[PDB]
């Protein structure tokens, strides 16, 4: 049985996002309405948080340091195209300054 295979090959975009927190976590709410993939890749470092969505990018330098124990939680919503990230954060009851002012890094 013969067989074909096929590869389509494009800018990176800065969604739209909002950050919220309460004391145990820091959400991310990511908009990406525009969503041609399904697939969504977190990385998040210390205070470093990275999100790729083809074709959204979005880097944060975030105010206070977040930890890897598997208790983060990710979701997405289809009827507002909208994908939520909760971090825990790495000092319980820390409140993080700044928020509703941070920049997209490039």
């Amino acid at each position: 049985m013969a067989h074909h295979h096929h590869h389509h090959v494009d800018k990176m975009l800065t969604p739209a996002f909002d950050l919220s927190q309460d004391p145990d976590f820091l959400t991310i709410a990511i908009r990406v309405s525009y969503a041609r993939v399904s697939e969504f890749d977190v990385y998040f470092e210390g205070s470093d948080f990275k999100f790729y969505a083809k074709p959204y990018f979005l880097r944060l330098t975030l105010p206070g340091r977040i930890v890897e124990n598997g208790s983060e939680q990710g979701s997405y919503d289809a009827d507002k195209g909208i994908f939520t990230i909760r971090l825990p954060k790495e000092t319980p009851g820390q409140h993080f300054e700044g928020l509703n002012m941070l920049t997209a890094l490039l």
